[PDB]
């Protein structure tokens, strides 16, 4: 990216990073460019830094590794007292013995003691008292996106140890600390209105004239309908695949197979194994393409299909033809002293999806110009927080049924997070 806007917050992250001593939270909401000032801040940094994150997916797009293949996490939850197998290779060793700057992105979908397990295994390859061993970390995520629940399991052999299941829960934060940076600045369009309704709902001061405009966004016309340009976001796998599958039908169908390469972690691959389309399909854009002009959400219609290219008319009235595209799975090295990447697979299928529908999941950091709320009725704090937020403005939004001031369910340890370290110098934990 070369017409990169530089804001003030972004120069705020860079000045505390120059003190290498400071670890830091950078937080905010889909579109106010996280993704992009972490790329930045990797060129920006005269540091050996490696980019990790919790999931597969998240480490692909991220262009790092995951969390658990970083550090030899086993798989589940983990205790203080829990004894690991600390096995590493020579070269994993060295190679973290060179990491001056972690990187974690999507922070809040890391379950705290996953932050201690590295925190611990760190500190037994440095021989070191000091937290992480020394290296300093860098934090990416928004902090109001749950992270995966909990499971019956897990719930029961933490809490003995854990306060809440939230990133800054971990206990080494009780050894160290961080300031945090909240990006403001919502480049894709801004809108005063609609941001103060998110805003209020998710630190629990609706007013009533909020929970008026709540109610008129309900439409039963527009919300059983799958024919116009609203996506529609639901919180369960089964209803989104029902309603692609439906629209999409049975007749001229076309399949695109994904094409493996080497070594490619099966949770890590980010599209469809097996693309079925048909002209007139309702598709999503998976990646960003700023010369061809396509981002990652971006909306269209199929047009047409042949071997190689598919053909879309988006929503703002661009043709485009997609080819195939490659995401790389690497992992890092040491050339000479210094980390750098290298690829150890690949996956091959045009990115695109079918979008008539969406998942709350799957949708994590995006927005769209129209969507239909399908109204989750069961409960669990910041749910309709997270659907609104799908949208990018008030006035793009219909829901499927009466939004209710009961649905608005607060989740407390987060605005206590929040203003906790916004009256304590934007800085949580140990100075
Ligand atoms: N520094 C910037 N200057 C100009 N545009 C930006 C900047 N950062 C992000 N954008 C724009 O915002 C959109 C995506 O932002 P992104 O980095 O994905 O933010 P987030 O990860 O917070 O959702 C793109 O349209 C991109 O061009
Ligand atoms: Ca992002
Ligand atoms: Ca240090």
């Amino acid at each position: 990216m070369e017409d990169m806007i530089l804001t003030e917050e972004m120069q705020k992250i860079m000045n505390l990073i120059q003190d290498d001593e400071n670890n830091v939270f950078v937080t905010g909401k889909a579109g106010s460019g996280k993704t992009t000032f972490l790329k930045y801040l990797i060129e920006k940094s005269g540091k050996n830094c490696i980019v990790a994150a919790p999931t597969g997916i998240a480490a692909i797009n991220a262009g790092g590794v995951t969390l658990h293949s970083l550090f030899g996490i086993p798989f589940g939850p983990i205790t203080p007292y829990d004894r690991l197998e600390n096995k590493f290779s020579e070269y994993k060793v060295e190679l973290l013995l060179k990491m001056e700057l972690l990187i974690i992105d999507e922070i809040s979908m890391v379950r705290p003691d996953i932050l201690d397990t590295i925190d611990r295994k760190l500190r037994w390859v440095y021989e070191s008292d000091e937290p992480f061993g020394g290296v300093q970390v860098i934090m990416f995520g928004d902090l109001f996106q749950l992270p995966p629940v909990t499971k019956k399991q897990e719930r029961e052999i933490l809490s003995d140890f854990y306060d809440g299941f939230f990133f800054f829960n971990a206990l080494v934060f009780k050894r160290t600390g961080f300031h945090i940076v909240e990006l403001t600045k919502i480049f894709r369009q801004t809108e005063p209105e609609f941001i103060n309704v998110l805003n209020n709902i998710r630190n629990y001061q609706v007013t009533s004239d909020e929970l008026d405009l709540l109610s008129e966004l309900k439409d039963r016309k527009i919300s059983s309908s799958y024919d116009n340009e609203y996506i529609h976001i639901c919180t369960h796998k089964a209803d989104v695949e029902k309603i692609n599958a439906d629209k999409l039908g049975e007749q001229e169908i076309r399949n695109y197979d994904i094409v493996i390469k080497d070594k490619f972690p099966e949770s890590s691959i980010p599209c469809d194994l097996h693309l079925k389309l048909r002209v007139g399909a309702r598709v999503m854009s998976l990646v960003n393409d700023s010369l061809k002009g396509y981002y990652n959400g971006m909306l269209g219609i199929v047009t047409a299909l042949e071997d190689n290219v598919i053909t879309v008319r988006m929503d703002n009235g661009r043709t485009i033809k997609f080819e195939r595209y490659t995401w790389s799975n690497t992992q890092y090295t040491l050339k000479d002293n210094e980390i750098v990447k290298e690829e150890i697979g690949s996956c091959t299928q045009f990115p695109l999806t079918l979008a008539w529908a969406i998942t709350i999941h799957k949708s994590q950091g995006l927005t769209f110009d129209k969507i239909i709320i399908h109204v989750s009725h069961t409960f669990c704090p910041g749910q309709l927080y997270v659907a609104l937020s799908r949208c990018r403005t008030l006035e793009g939004i219909v829901s499927d049924a009466f939004i209710t001031k009961q649905m608005i369910i607060p989740e407390y340890a987060l605005i206590d997070f929040e203003r906790a370290y916004k009256s304590e110098g934007n800085y949580y934990g140990k100075r």
